[PDB]
Order: C-alpha cells, then sequence, then structure tokens
C-alpha cells in the first residue's frame, strides 16, 4: 500500500545517475551517490522488514461482507 | 632513446588502477588517479612534441659507410 515503491524509485534514480556519471569521468560526485544508494538500500530493507513484521500480528479472517461483495 | 618508453609505461599502470578502482566500488580514490593520469598525459605530450624537433632540425645525410654495411 504505497510503502516500498517510493523507496525503490529513489534507489533506481540514484543508480541511473551514478551509471550516467561513470561514463562522464565524474569521480568526485560518485562517492556521494554511492553512499546515498547504500543508505537508501538499508532503509528499504528496514522498511520491508518492519512492514512484513506487522502483518503477522493480526489474522486476515473472512467475514460475511467479503462473500457478499 | 629511453625518453618515450619511460613515460608511456607510466600510463598503463594508472589506467589499470583506475579501471580496477571503478569496479571495486571505490570512487574516493579515483579522483587522484584521474588527476595523475592527466598530469602524466600532459607531460608525455610535451616530451613527444619536444623530442621530434631535434630530429627534424638535423639532416639525415646518407654516408658511404651505410652502403658498405
Amino acid at each position: 500500500p504505497n510503502n516500498l515503491k517510493e523507496i525503490e524509485q529513489e534507489i533506481e534514480k540514484v543508480k541511473n545517475e551514478k551509471d550516467a556519471a561513470v561514463h562522464a569521468q565524474e569521480f568526485e560526485n560518485a562517492a556521494n551517490l554511492r553512499d546515498k544508494q547504500t543508505k537508501l538500500e538499508k532503509q528499504y530493507e528496514e522498511a520491508k522488514n518492519e512492514w512484513k513484521n506487522a502483518q503477522n500480528g493480526m489474522s486476515t479472517s473472512l467475514s460475511e461482507e467479503d462473500i457478499a461483495e
């Protein structure tokens, strides 16, 4: 429910920018992009873990409204 | 005459080190390698430009010793 797509897009754009800057002979700006990508990946992993942990707390039982729908 | 090779051999090591560092996810050390490569290329170009002037200035007279040899 719109939790991980936004983080995935931020990783994708940073990866594309780093790939574009590699061929441009821009080594000074690549370290910041690499650090930002690593931080984004760590945050994405933490968000995925905390999202999948919260689902096990409750049970997705079936009520009479779902069958009627 | 130990003037062109001594500088040409210094380019391959720097290029290989930069290529290895790029694939090693180490973008912090690449700036120094790029700067050193640029400085070495400038020095090599200046040496190559100044080396041919002496050869062009002199005349390659064909002596009779070469025919005998």
